């Protein structure tokens, strides 16, 4: 659960690749932002 704020985990359409997407910065990512 432990996860900063702005970013969200979610899954692919047909795949279930998890990754970080922020709806402030709407970057995205798949790496553990933990810097």
């Amino acid at each position: 659960s432990k996860l900063p704020p702005g970013w969200e985990k979610r899954m692919s359409r047909n795949s279930g690749r998890v990754y970080y997407f922020n709806h402030i910065t709407n970057a995205s990512q798949f790496e553990r932002p933990s810097g």
